């Protein structure tokens, strides 16, 4: 497919939300679904756009296989590459930290020469700080399924919308 669709996860959560994107998109023609506990790296060179889902863990921390894979990020190529972000979290229980994962993610590749995509904007929401924050707006989808899960449909299908015009579909 055009677009590889990248996540981690440790509960399931963020699976289901990267099947429900892969699904808004069109299906398996249009999104390739990679868990990234099963990839290399260089997969990540295979597509020109790229999504990356990933849950908040523990303290502000990456979630367990996207930390595995973290260091070697620096051997891929992103110059040119589109890449949007999705992320679960908590932000009632973790005001302090709502999805900072995803905000973690996007600097490092960011810094490696991509451009990043699908800002959402953070008045949706009530925390007090995330690392995910840029001038007042998320560097991703924000998805809350332990506090907003009547939110998530639609907030997916809004999100893919948009994504579509950016990534030419
Ligand atoms: C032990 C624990 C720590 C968590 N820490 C954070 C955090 O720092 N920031 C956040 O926004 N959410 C946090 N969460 C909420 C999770 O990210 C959220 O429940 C998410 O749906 C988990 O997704 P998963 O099923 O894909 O792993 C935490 C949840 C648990 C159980």
């Amino acid at each position: 497919a055009k677009i590889g669709l990248f996540y981690g996860t440790q509960t399931g959560v963020t699976q289901t939300i990267a099947e429900s994107i892969q699904q808004e998109f069109g299906g398996e023609s249009i999104v390739d679904l990679n868990d990234i506990a099963n990839a290399d790296a260089s997969d990540l060179n295979a597509y020109d756009y790229l999504i990356i889902g990933c849950p908040t863990w523990n303290v502000g921390e990456l979630q367990s296989d996207w930390e595995g894979i973290y260091d070697d990020l620096d051997s891929v190529n992103f110059q040119g590459k589109k890449v949007a972000y999705f992320g679960a979290g908590d932000q009632v229980g973790y005001s302090d930290n709502f999805q900072d994962a995803m905000g973690i993610l996007e600097e490092k590749i960011s810094s490696l020469g991509s451009q990043t995509v699908g800002y959402w904007p953070i008045e949706g929401y009530d925390f007090n700080e995330s690392k995910a924050v840029r001038n007042n707006q998320f560097v991703g989808l924000a998805i809350d399924e332990d506090n907003q899960p009547d939110l998530t449909k639609n907030r997916i299908k809004t999100w893919v919308s948009q994504l579509k015009s950016e990534f030419g579909l």
